[PDB]
């Protein structure tokens, strides 16, 4: 428990604050005190006088100092979209696109999970493994189900990850063992909102509306939630424009509206705080509305490309001022690393490239945007995460490139042969690290995580 | 050293023998003497008695058991492709595409392994590496040095991986501190070739001409290298249709060819025992051509998407008889893991399949067929590798779904919530594993690697 220690950083400082560019401070100290970044000084020579210099109600004795070659501060990652609850189907989804994979193997799955014994064994494995891949922040979706999703806010308060923790609502076009009416499906979220801020009362743990999409929502539940929404001031999530069967099916269940977002919009979900998953075959007009509402995307590459969803034009979408953040989506989407979900953002936007022009490229510097900014914007929360900045929160993992086991790996002679750039070991880093590279992880200023 | 000693390993057996099945074979053991499968019994009670049963000739005191819950063996990978020379750039490539990434990354780093002791260091580091991941059998571009490409020969010899080992050949439009002329390019291939055949002389260990790619190739050094090639029986290793300009360039340079694959037919480099790698942007002619001459295709996915090069269509050139394996091509692909190629090779297939149909989708037991036997056929060594078979050789690699740090995990209640086949697992393993799954690797029957 680091509260009320004044905490000193010392080291190289890896972030994104503007999208594209990639900010290396390197000898640089950057104070702590109860998870809110106090300074940031680049060639410190003294970490501790630094703390004193900033304040001077301090003494040494109240100065922790962490001393970080191989290694670097980034940023938490910030998971914008994951199904905590169909985690034991990574993997598991063979040739199937969305709506057989969702009857195959994701109702059956959540409904598995109202078993306290499975969600508990299923909460801890997922927290505790995004943890180690370096995600801080996450929106997660759970079940139906009441109870689990409570427990699922209380393992997240418990481990010290940073969430939005989402109660599932369908009442319509559900199997009979996984469906809920609509009043249980309000009050139930009504329900979950008030305790999770009311008895969770966690600044980690959020509330968050979560209508699974569409077809699976009435237009009763959608004005009930959307109304919850505005008078509660409550995050959203949903799925949107995913896939062109589920497209045609909510232009069926709803033909008195524009398009699907045009769902969401009327019965009154758009919001400043609605996460949109996919969002891959958007209209124009779809991406317009998207905009005035100013709601956040999370884009899921491995899931649009496992399941053939698509691919989503994030340049498209952020060239009209949309926020992008990155999203696992679990288990639609095989893995819990944003690190790798920003390397398949990196090829997908190169499949889009190879027919549209080199504009859609991302680079390494802005998927590590998206894997973190463009996150916190998505949930509203750039403000106070995604960079280390002055009155933020120090939610931030530790890479070393040289830790055991490390497929990043850099010869001697690279740091007249060529050399490597700052912005070259990153870039290793991006492609070919994983969780090995990833020894300690910081909520809050609390460690939450180590290798 | 395992030669002499009658081996049985015991256990699953996971293998690809036909394009789309997944065999796996449980309590089986496997009899191996001398790098070679001498009997696959499924269901074994007594692998010593499978042995003495097998070979009259044989006491107990002559077999050593090997002992495979979580865990399988499957064949070595084939990485039909991989510059092993350009390993310090995996990851750095920026915003370029090949023909600027050759001029401003390869040419550079090739030319600095000129120096005998980084060469050193990165051979050592790439076959361990590799070998790590799995891979058991890889054809390497070295570069145009005859004395580390010797070298490379060497160190593969010393450490036990099967390998094809090519001197780069460059006679045009390199820069001038990276060229050969026409005389030494291809006396120094004679060499290459006699020094790994008759000194070397070790059967995992072979020579493979190396034309770079039409662009950098005389049309005389092309017919030379065509004959050196059809007198000593040798493979032939190049680049075709990788990315439009290129394709263009060689337009442009070869204007009496019809095509890029016609430049490398008429001047006499396609046979049987020819590896094309890429073989993105082929005309339905140039595949015809390449299924008569029976050469084989490396499919290099990370390279392709990372570069913006294209998508390589898979399902196109099985569906006309042409094998096809998979490649790494580092540096331009950023992994040494045909494990990671596969599961982008599973990806890009369905980048196709969006705009294409679901045909042009490629399955998990696919790509895993395509980065084992797939790659054995490409090297037309298929009847000695790639799967558990008797008479083929032991290249093997034991998968430790829980091995320390593995993101392959499975709850206990998955092995009435649903529960996972055999298939699911392996699925897991596609997915989420990497080299952390893979604790022993196995050429030739003996023991190379051990995690
Ligand atoms: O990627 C997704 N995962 C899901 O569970 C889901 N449900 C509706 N739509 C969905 N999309
Ligand atoms: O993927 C590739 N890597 C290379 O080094 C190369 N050279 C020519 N063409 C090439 N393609
Ligand atoms: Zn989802
Ligand atoms: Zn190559």
């Amino acid at each position: 428990d680091k509260h009320g220690k004044f905490l000193v950083f010392f080291g190289t400082f890896v972030d994104t604050p503007k999208l594209g560019e990639l900010r290396i401070r390197e000898k640089t100290s950057v104070g702590v005190l109860n998870g809110i970044i106090r300074f940031v000084n680049r060639n410190s020579l003294d970490p501790v006088k630094d703390c004193l210099d900033h304040d001077s109600s301090l003494s040494p004795e109240d100065v922790t100092v962490v001393d970080i070659n191989n290694s670097f501060y980034f940023p938490g990652f910030v998971d914008t979209h994951n199904h905590v609850s169909q985690y034991p189907n990574v993997g598991v989804f063979g040739n199937s696109t969305l709506l057989d994979w969702l009857e195959k193997y994701t109702f059956p799955i959540e409904a598995a999970l109202a078993n306290e014994n499975i969600a508990r064994e299923v909460y801890n494995k997922v927290i505790s493994k995004t943890l180690s891949h370096g995600t801080t922040t996450v929106a997660y979706y759970n079940t139906i189900d009441l109870k689990s999703t409570k427990l699922l806010a209380q393992l997240s308060s418990l481990l010290g990850q940073r969430v939005l923790v989402g109660k599932v609502c369908m009442d319509t076009n559900g199997p009979e063992y996984y469906i809920e009416d609509t009043k249980t499906s309000f009050e139930s979220t009504v329900k979950v909102v008030k305790y999770i801020r009311e008895t969770i009362c966690d600044p980690l743990v959020n509330p968050i509306v979560t209508p699974r999409f569409a077809p699976s929502c009435s237009r009763e539940l959608m004005q009930q939630l959307s109304k919850l929404v505005k008078d509660e001031n409550i995050h959203v999530q949903t799925h949107l424009s995913e896939n062109k069967e589920e497209i045609q099916w909510v232009q069926d269940l709803f033909p008195e509206c524009e398009s699907y977002t045009d769902v969401y919009d009327k019965y009154g979900l758009l919001t400043e705080k609605t996460v949109l998953a996919h969002c891959i075959h958007l209209t124009d007009a779809e991406a317009r509305v998207i905009k005035q509402r100013r709601c956040g995307i999370s884009h899921c590459p491995i899931s649009n490309s496992s399941l053939t969803s698509g691919e989503c034009r994030v340049r498209w979408l952020l060239d009209q001022g949309i926020k992008v953040g990155l999203g696992t989506d679990v288990s639609a989407g095989h893995s819990c690393s944003i690190l790798t979900t920003g390397r398949q953002a990196f090829a997908v936007s190169r499949h889009l490239a190879m027919r549209e022009t080199d504009h859609a490229k991302l680079s390494v510097s802005e998927c590590l945007f998206l894997a973190t900014m463009g996150g916190a914007q998505v949930l509203r929360m750039d403000e106070t995460l995604g960079t280390f900045d002055v009155g933020k929160q120090f939610d931030a993992q530790m890479i070393d490139t040289n830790a055991p086991g490390s497929n990043v790996d850099m010869f001697h002679w690279q740091l007249n042969p060529p050399l490597l750039t700052n912005e070259d070991i990153i870039a290793k880093w991006f492609f070919n690290g994983d969780d090995r590279n990833t020894t300690k992880v910081w909520v809050a200023g609390q460690q939450v995580y180590q290798i």
